[PDB]
């Protein structure tokens, strides 16, 4: 069961490993990683959808090794390896253009003839917080919601206002200012919020805490990246829909 | 050769699990092993033959949607209906467009779930606004442009009032991404421009996302309304506001059917 596009030459796809839990690959992502000659990978929350890797045919690690290297070089590496005849497969994070820089990559391949597919992933922001029991949208609780990278130009009032929940990605190092920012903009100081990290791995991590009291409950839980911050009232909801909670013996209870 | 070591779709339990947006190559392997066990696939018409071949032969596969003209069962019926498969002791899946917790009433099912005691699980899928307009081009994210995005349903905004407070809206990210916003477009978007949008803003519409089907409508805010009723387009679509509708230019790599190559 896979009659799915292949993964030709001269050509790169742009590949969604999804949060962490292998089999939260799309099934293209898999068919991907059983035909690439070169896998061109990130700090990978698992290292276990590699296993799926073709008869062993170059891994190639793309993350900080210890410096770094800029996205310029691993974008041009992308093209060496795909004009030199290889079936490449650039694989990221969760998914490729929720702030993973893969429309940069995609921009560099066309600047340069190669032809690109993009495959979708699972993200962090929505499939991780999942994992712990927090849809991002619910009737009763938010209309729109707004997905955001702590480092700005990012307009605190206008998501303040207008945006019943926030979805936050890299924004462990600034937590103390940003709650701050949302407070002073007329959220409430008790208004639930929830840190998730490694969302979806056998090592996901969960804290429960309040705009005023974030900063001093991450400091204390001694929390650290990779982790989602999400903030509204969808936080309360983990108390009954905790599906994980619930396998090992959780009583999951009624919403409001 | 294998994918093995995945959780068993369990008698008695509920599965709710995204389908992605059309797509059979979106599918997680979770749900693709969801749907291979299933004993009954309740779907929705948001919904694609293709990924419902997957189900063993003798599965039962039911339509929960709107059949008929009109005359809906309530997300509660759904939701009943659920429960009383897996009492019964069915293996039940739940396949749901997209991702079963971006307005897609995942929540309710599976808060309806817990009540009645039922155990599920949730398998994430690909959600429109994010994979579907992958397919056309357009990243919900890019550096240059934004360092936020806000999805939003259109669905109450007739212009009696509702609250989404469109000037915050406005303010918030530089892009936004428009879920169920077709009837109500031309209220939408002149709430957007009296929020301080330009009326010039490029948008464009993605019918169909990641299907044979697709189709993109790209326009600015105030000539949305007007350009998406000629060119006779239809639910489902996404609509995105912000300056990476011009990257699909440059982008679009499903114009694999052709040169007339990138920006
Ligand atoms: N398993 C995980 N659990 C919690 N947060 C995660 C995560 N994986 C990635 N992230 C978030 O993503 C940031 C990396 S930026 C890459 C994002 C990725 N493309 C995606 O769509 O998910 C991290 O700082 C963290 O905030
Ligand atoms: N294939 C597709 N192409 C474009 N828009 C789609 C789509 N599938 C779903 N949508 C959007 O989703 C709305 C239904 S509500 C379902 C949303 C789903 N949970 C998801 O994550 O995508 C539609 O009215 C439309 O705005």
């Amino acid at each position: 069961f896979a009659g799915l596009p292949a993964l030709e030459k001269g050509s790169v796809w742009l590949v969604g490993a999804g949060p962490g839990d292998p089999g939260l690959l799309t099934l293209h992502a898999a068919n991907a990683l059983r035909q690439a000659d070169v896998i061109v990978h990130d700090a990978l929350v698992n290292e276990d959808c590699l296993k799926l890797a073709r008869p062993g045919a170059v891994l190639e690690f793309a993350g900080k090794r210890g410096p770094s290297p800029k996205q310029r070089d691993i974008s041009l590496r992308l093209v060496e390896l795909a004009r030199a005849g290889n079936r490449v497969l650039r694989l990221k994070g969760g998914d490729p253009f929720v702030f993973g820089r893969g429309g940069e990559e995609a921009l560099t391949l066309v600047e340069h003839q190669v032809p690109f597919r993009i495959v979708p992933g699972i993200t962090a922001g929505i499939g991780g917080l999942a994992y712990a029991g927090i849809p991002v949208t619910h009737r009763e609780v938010n209309h729109a919601v707004t997905f955001l990278t702590g480092h700005d130009r990012i307009n605190w009032q206008g998501i303040a206002s207008g945006s019943p929940v926030i979805v936050m990605y890299m924004a462990m190092k600034h937590i103390g200012a940003i709650t701050a920012n949302l407070i002073a903009g007329g959220r409430s100081p008790d208004e639930p919020v929830a840190f998730v990290c490694n969302a979806a791995t056998p090592q996901q991590a969960v804290l429960e805490t309040t705009l005023a009291r974030a900063e001093a409950d991450v400091a204390a839980a001694g929390l650290e990246p990779p982790a989602i911050v999400v903030v509204g009232e969808v936080v309360r909801l983990r108390a009954a829909l905790d599906w994980i909670g619930a396998l090992d013996g959780r009583k999951l209870a009624a919403d409001p």
